[PDB]
């Protein structure tokens, strides 16, 4: 799950999703975690 630390860091990471299109990309470019829960960390949730 791709926790991301604000709810604009998600939504960059969404835009992340339209050219470098794979999960983790957009990790390495907006700074959120793939972590294998589902759900998200007190300071990463969106």
């Amino acid at each position: 799950t791709t926790c991301c630390p604000s709810i604009v860091a998600r939504s960059n990471f969404n835009v992340c999703r339209l050219p470098g299109t794979p999960e983790a990309l957009c990790a390495t470019y907006t700074g959120c975690i793939i972590i294998p829960g589902a759900t998200c960390p007190g300071d990463y949730a969106n």
